[PDB]
C-alpha cells in the first residue's frame, strides 16, 4: 500500500521485552488481519479507509499486516514475515 505508516503500534511496533504478551483473537478461519488494535473492519483494506489502490492476491498471509512501514522499501524487522515479500 505505502500510506498509513504513522501506525505500526496496533499492527506491529518495534516491541522488545522478556515475555509480556497481550494478543487478541477469537475464531481461526482465514486470519487475514484478525488481531490488530485499530479499524479491523476491512472497509478500504483493513484500517480507517484506503487510497485508490488495490494490492490483494494469493501471496500475503495477514492482510498486509506490516504495510504501515516507512514507505515501500521492505517492512519492519520485528516479527511479521514480509519485507522482501510484501
Amino acid at each position: 500500500m505505502d500510506p498509513v505508516d504513522p501506525n505500526i503500534e496496533p499492527w506491529n511496533h518495534p516491541g522488545s521485552q522478556p515475555k509480556t504478551a497481550c494478543n487478541r483473537c477469537h475464531c481461526k478461519k482465514c486470519c487475514y488481519h484478525c488481531q490488530v488494535c485499530f479499524i479491523k473492519k476491512g472497509l478500504g483494506i483493513s484500517y480507517g479507509r484506503k487510497k485508490r489502490r488495490q494490492r490483494r492476491r494469493p501471496s500475503q498471509g495477514g492482510q498486509t499486516h506490516q504495510d504501515p512501514i516507512p514507505k515501500q522499501p521492505s517492512s519492519q524487522p520485528r516479527g511479521d514475515p514480509t519485507g522482501p515479500k510484501e
